């Protein structure tokens, strides 16, 4: 049994309903049990052009799946929520990212864990700190509470 953390985002459609449906679907896979859910935050898009605001949250799971089995479940959940993948990036109904998988570090073509951008993203760290303040991010070897920083573009929804 491995403790893992997922980052969820939605910036198109009924964002809150889609996040709540995603959590339910994730929890319904055998080998995944959702054990904690952060508050929802409304967040300014980063890393791209002006786009609709996201709702973001983090989920704690207890899992007996391998990290690649877990990735399959995350991507399937996105498919369930009709995530579009066009030639260019755009708004998405649901994004499910594996942030942490125990203390493991994985660097495969289709999977990087810990998530490569998480340590510089308030839309991850703020909600992650609500549920995983004392969890160690294995690359930096810091607890999440020592990575989190104040960001006024991330607000409680
Ligand atoms: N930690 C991780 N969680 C989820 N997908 C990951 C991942 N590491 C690599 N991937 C790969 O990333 C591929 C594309 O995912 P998208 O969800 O399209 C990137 P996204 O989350 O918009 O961007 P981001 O990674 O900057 O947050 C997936 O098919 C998967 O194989
Ligand atoms: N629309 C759009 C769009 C915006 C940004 C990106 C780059 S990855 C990314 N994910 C998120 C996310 O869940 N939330 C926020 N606030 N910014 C993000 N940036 C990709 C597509
Ligand atoms: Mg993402
Ligand atoms: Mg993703
Ligand atoms: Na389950
Ligand atoms: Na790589």
């Amino acid at each position: 049994m491995i403790q893992a953390y997922l980052g969820l985002g939605s910036n198109i459609g009924d964002r809150e309903s889609q996040l709540n449906d995603a959590i339910k679907i994730l929890n319904e896979y055998d080998g995944i049990s959702v054990s904690n859910i952060s508050p929802i935050y409304e967040t300014a898009p980063v890393g791209y052009t002006e786009q609709p605001n996201f709702l973001n949250l983090c989920v704690e799971i207890q899992t007996t799946l391998t990290v690649l089995q877990l990735l399959e479940c995350c991507l399937k959940t996105e498919e369930c929520l009709h995530r579009i993948r066009k030639e260019r990036w755009g708004p998405r109904t649901l994004d499910v990212d594996i942030l942490l998988y125990g203390e493991e570090m994985i660097d495969l073509p289709k999977l990087s864990v810990p998530h490569p951008r998480m340590n510089e993203r308030a839309f991850v760290l703020i909600p992650l700190n609500d549920i995983a303040a004392n969890v160690v991010e294995p690359r930096s070897k810091l607890k999440v509470k020592d990575l989190v920083f104040v960001d006024d573009s991330v607000k409680r929804y």
